[PDB]
């Protein structure tokens, strides 16, 4: 492959429930905080953007 952003978010969604939809928010917050949290839950301290970024009412918004 060649985007990380496309690999690390098919790993980290690879046992998600809403597949489709915890790849299009992992591939959003991948391109605004260019990080990845490693597994499929958690680990959000290794990218504090991706673990800070936030919806419009406030809720995390990154899988």
């Amino acid at each position: 492959g060649s985007n990380f952003c496309d690999s690390k978010c098919k790993l980290r969604c690879s046992k998600a429930g809403l597949a489709d939809r915890c790849l299009k928010f992992c591939g959003i917050c991948c391109e605004e905080c260019k990080c990845v949290p490693s597994g499929t839950y958690g680990n959000k301290h290794e990218c504090p953007c991706y673990r800070d970024k936030k919806n419009s009412k406030g809720k995390s918004k990154c899988p």
